[PDB]
């Protein structure tokens, strides 16, 4: 299988600014952990050896994250903090992680593309996981290496939205193979209104991406680079282009609303929070 | 009344780990925005002039989300996001900001201490405000000034809460005033169990102390850690007045994940562009583990 995830994290986050203007948007805690953190885990668990994240020259401290803290882990340890000390010991443990720096936030085609220096001979396919997507419980990568395995090309990732609620997404234009997951794309429609919408199946942002997107990449028309345009052209030449379709549960972390989402469902489910946090959301909601 | 307001922030917010590993604690967003901010502008609106954070060398960061950011501002104002442009134009407009740099997180009354060099001949007085607690809505200190104007010395903050409730609190004993909201602080206790606090006012993170107080901190005995409350004390028995106002209103505790996600949801539910979406969300969500 593939041993390189890309993780894009070029662009600013607008929609958390004035954070944003000092913190990477993929530092910022879901309840205790950052997003960069969980895709890292993620991208590991589907066994990524190597991470290459694509960030701008500001956003280097992401890079700093992933390397060990030997400092503050003396401390913890002489504190008996065990708990607070493997916690800071897991991101650094999990991968090899590259930094591509790119000088200018050009959207998700460009970053991809300026990944590419960081592949070599073994990187016939490359992860791509976007950090505000989760996509829950890990392993949807896994799925979409099995659709590769069958099928060659590359490989999308849907969820399946009603659609009168679908308006917001990208939307596969499909045809079924013999798994009820997974199906080739033909095309893909940008913000249908229902009624024009040709499947429920909404683009999310994980991706197994055969080597041919780079050249793809190199011959689309800029006007930022759009992967989606990339990967209409690798269709129209002919290169296989299917989606697995995730069943499972999922966050979006684009927007304080869907990261408090987020943190919220993660905080009820650790002890720590959950039972007070529960009591005091019970309350809170039955007032302005 | 003040002009400097000191913010201590020198210590790692072990709670946030692992990402105070990379980010400071009090850069951290309540939705949007990090609480230093929100301390920034509580103590403008109070009427400070400058601000004097005190941090490691490791999170000199929080001085450059108080420095223009020219480029971003142009390509908001560019994309017509005039919303955007002003709430990253708010903190380097607010007051001049300054840092202190303590090598080492060695306590409060260290932190406070170390303030001292960035004050000048006018700082007869300073406010300090801890950015774990947010103490709403803002003019607390404005209160507080007002009983240094009557009484002169140094005054502290309080909340008011139940015995059974204060044990992880510092917890006043006080004799009454003349005004239901203002105590003359004799000293405090660290964290007394129910039946031995002294009261029900539990020391808040928001001072006026005069400038006493930093010859009080050379004088009190280390740990090298500064203890502000012995600090105070040595000035109660020496007779420098110190007072206690106990506020009323709300407040949030940035001290852990779980407060801080109390804050970040009660002020996302008073936002139009969130609150109702997440209103409905949450009304689901507690409904199931
Ligand atoms: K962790
Ligand atoms: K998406």
């Amino acid at each position: 299988t593939f041993t390189t995830a890309i993780v894009p994290a070029a662009g600013l986050g607008t929609r958390f600014l004035p954070t944003t203007k000092s913190v990477p948007k993929e530092l910022l805690p879901v309840v205790d952990t950052p997003a960069i953190e969980l895709v890292a885990d993620e991208a590991r668990q589907a066994g990524a050896e190597r991470l290459v994240i694509v960030t701008s020259p500001a956003k280097q401290s992401i890079a700093a994250y992933f390397r060990p803290a030997p400092e503050l882990e003396r401390s913890l340890e002489e504190k008996g903090k065990t708990g607070q000390l493997a916690k800071i010991r897991r991101a650094p443990e999990l991968l090899e992680v590259e930094v591509a720096i790119q000088e200018q936030a050009l959207g998700l085609g460009h970053a991809v593309a300026c990944a590419e220096p960081n592949l070599g001979p073994e990187d016939d396919v490359v992860a791509v996981l976007l950090p505000d997507d989760l996509v829950l419980p890990h392993g949807i990568l896994e799925r979409m290496a099995k659709v590769r395995a069958e099928h060659g090309g590359s490989v999308l990732c849907a969820f399946d939205i009603p659609k009168e609620e679908i308006s917001a997404y990208g939307v596969f234009d499909v045809s079924d193979t013999d798994d009820a997951d997974v199906k080739r794309v033909h095309g893909m429609v940008e913000k249908p209104p229902a009624e024009q919408a040709p499947s429920t199946f909404a683009a999310a942002g994980r991706y197994l991406l055969d080597r041919a997107i780079f050249d793809a990449l190199r011959r689309i028309e800029p006007g930022e680079l759009q992967l989606t345009d990339a990967v209409a052209l690798l269709i129209q030449e002919g290169h296989p282009v299917h989606v697995v379709v995730h069943r499972g549960d999922r966050h979006d972390l684009g927007n304080p609303g869907g990261f408090l989402r987020a943190a919220v469902d993660f905080a009820l489910q650790d002890p720590d929070y959950g039972p007070e946090l529960r009591a005091w959301l019970t309350d809170r909601i039955a007032r302005p």
